[PDB]
């Protein structure tokens, strides 16, 4: 995928659930996904119970996280070690 990863970036995640989010950016999750936590551009921005995170998948268009970046709710997800 990427060659380089996304600043600011925290960990990888998996979610539990499937969460269809239908936005102009948001983050669609499914019960078994892979996602990246990382610094949203501002926490004004950010939900209570959601974080700035992008898919497995979008990391490989890391190229264009800017067209990547998402939502999700963290407590509909799991932080993985």
């Amino acid at each position: 995928g990427r060659l380089d990863l996304p600043p600011g970036f925290m960990f990888k995640v998996q979610a539990q659930h499937d969460y269809t989010a239908t936005d102009t950016d948001e983050l669609q999750l499914k019960a078994g996904d892979v996602v990246l936590v990382i610094p949203f551009q501002n926490p004004e921005e950010q939900d209570e119970g959601w974080l700035m995170g992008v898919k497995e998948s979008d990391w490989n268009q890391h190229k264009k996280l800017e067209k990547c970046r998402g939502v999700f709710p963290e407590n509909f997800t799991e932080r993985v070690p």
